[PDB]
């Protein structure tokens, strides 16, 4: 019996006030859809921010789930288990890394690679213990930890919350006079950037910035962290968004999809050099359980036997054909690479982003913004050609309705 | 077919060796057991550090986890689910707080508390922005991250990670002297300390600690932060570890046993004065998911139902009382609360702790060194007295027989 207004309130009274969510209640979820607990049927354009783009509830990663839930959960690294030297290996030598460290979310992976970073540059580069420094771009997010905020130009994000990490550097996004001059610090450990700024409004580097960064970062001996939590596992088009330009970072930062939605699990992928800096004892976390490594398992072998990168590509090439055709007047920009994708809107004194969502859950169709004026566009990776000029056609519908 | 040797020497090829677990290889859990690709049977005296209260892979959690794995498992904080407020409801009226802010692992409930602790200092008690304090015990263990770690005491913990996060200061466990002289500065914000010291080597303070930190943060206006992510749900034999004394921390971190072992869960509760000081957007996590929210309520209800905090504290009594018989020459010390309780050993040139969790697990009970000469012992809470009995008569065994 419980009603959507029912649930919120519900929050409101014993949940924290630290999201503000579209007023929708779901209760089911299916491949590209999901469901409210009225029964109402929706397209998923969010994909969970990337996490589920294999579709919600994919019955091989269920099944993988519903399989090892019932022998084995959680050993701790006290001792071992036996899937995890099977997810390693399987994930490292499709990534062709030498070896991956676990963790669970992708604030975590963040931090291992900054750990990682610093411990290197002090133990390998030489740099005196405690100058080392890691430079972010602006517009980044990799998490809500203090360190995480610490790299932020968000106010939302670092306002109010104590003083912060020392040795992050910020530069602007996209900008290779800005890293080139950044990285004149020898006591620079690494430069971490996102292929794609996706929580900053999926923002798109130039073409050649992969390389451009990759280049920077020889020349001058500095670690090259990809944060491929939301670009990475298909979502672009390709296996990794740092494949468009055919670049290899030194640490390659993966998770959400990892597990298509049904446990935390995410990675931190590099090179003997690198990883073996930290030493037992040295760092850790769930990280590694078997259930989460049997799910992740399930979960890239569901990217890859699918094709799943092939038809991000493609549906977002038409998706992105048939965004442009809005006006002008409407939509001022339209951005984006495979099935992450954004338009921004020309807000005014008669509508915004957020009445645009409201009209498209009005519609069938679930969507959020993230600034007022931009809103994502970024459905499951398993939709079809018909089932997304459908959802294309529902967005068209209720961006004309104003 | 792959045998342990093939397990072990598969993970120093492709994952990274921030651990060095025991040589054990499991593959299977049920209740207070775990089973080796080898077959073999062993009690399990870690319960993955207080993971696993209710045992490894409790049936009413297993099936919360695949009922809700059919139904919905992520739908990200943009939108509503239906699970999120109940759990809320139930576990706020469970530890009588107003409200509830869920994340996924312990030091990202440590991370969230520090946060509030800041947001708190500044926006209602006035400090001056950046310039708030968080007090720490020494031999404090709250995750790896660079916080974290910036408020550790353990080399091995920090050293080589950087520079580390300002406003972080430190001062001995049980001394509450020490924490009336550091609350002496009124930039302080909060003192979080853990009621026994789960990682430091199960370490005791003396009767009346807690109501004299509570006493001390009341007086000067600073925030009382339990880290009850090891010690609570019925781990020491109370719903939390601070029942013992019937104080009320202003905030409590609650982790690990909240989901049995099945999903990554964690959870930070307060009160409105605190916790609104948080607002949308300001912070957020797999945070919240419904598969998650499921088999935490299954967790909390296998935990109140089956009175394992009672059986704890029992069990716990007669373990205590059965390993003090051990002779002076070999165990100098016996300690703890509920189920986690810890031996320390002399060491000598002929034997030490790592030997003696060899031999333990030779002889089928599986337990880990955490500083060479403190073994921990912490079954899960739904064994029984003669299997207890018999995991001592294997405890006795191995000892005596160096």
């Amino acid at each position: 019996p419980p009603t959507s207004d029912d649930i919120f309130e519900r929050e409101y009274k014993y949940g924290a006030h630290n999201y503000h969510p579209l007023p929708v209640a779901l209760e089911r979820g299916k491949g590209i859809y999901l469901w409210d607990v009225e029964g109402r049927k929706y397209f998923d354009f969010l994909s969970s921010y990337s996490a589920v783009n294999q579709g919600h509830c994919h019955p091989k990663i269920v099944n993988a789930l519903k399989s090892q839930v019932d022998k084995l959960t959680l050993t701790s690294r006290a001792f071992y288990n036996n899937v995890l030297g099977e997810y390693e290996e399987y994930i490292t030598k499709l990534f062709n890394y030498h070896k991956v460290l676990p963790m669970n979310t992708g604030v975590e992976a963040g931090e291992t690679a900054c750990k990682l970073a610093r411990k290197w540059g002090y133990t390998v580069k030489g740099i005196q213990k405690y100058k080392a420094k890691i430079v972010f771009a602006a517009g980044n997010f990799w998490g809500r930890t203090l360190s995480a905020i610490s790299s932020s130009t968000d106010p939302t994000s670092y306002d109010g919350f104590g003083p912060f990490m020392p040795g992050f550097d910020i530069i602007p996004y996209n900008d290779l006079p800005a890293l080139e001059r950044a990285l004149q610090d020898p006591n620079v450990a690494a430069f971490m950037v996102e292929p794609i700024q996706g929580e900053a409004g999926v923002v798109v580097p130039d073409p050649g910035y992969l390389m451009g960064v990759r280049e920077l970062c020889t020349r001058h001996q500095v670690l090259f962290i990809a944060d491929e939590i939301q670009t990475g596992l298909a979502r672009t088009g390709r296996w990794l968004a740092v494949d468009y330009e055919n670049v290899r970072p030194d640490i390659v930062l993966l998770g959400k999809a990892l597990s298509g939605g049904l446990y935390p699990v995410s990675a931190v992928l590099c090179d003997d050099d690198i990883m073996l800096t930290i030493k037992p004892g040295e760092h850790g976390s769930y990280g590694g359980n078997p259930l989460g490594c049997r799910v992740a398992i399930a979960a890239l072998e569901v990217l890859e036997e699918e094709n799943l990168a092939e038809n991000a590509d493609k549906l977002g090439i038409i998706l992105r054909n048939e965004l442009m055709k809005l006006p002008s007047d409407v939509v001022t920009a339209v951005r984006g690479k495979g099935l992450l994708n954004a338009i921004v809107i020309k807000e005014t004194k008669d509508w915004d982003a957020w009445k645009v969502c409201l009209r498209l859950r009005d519609n069938g169709l679930l969507a959020k913004p993230t600034h007022g004026d931009i809103i994502r566009f970024a459905p499951p990776l398993v939709i079809k050609e018909d089932e997304l000029r459908e959802s294309i056609e529902i967005i068209n519908k209720t961006i004309l309705s104003f």
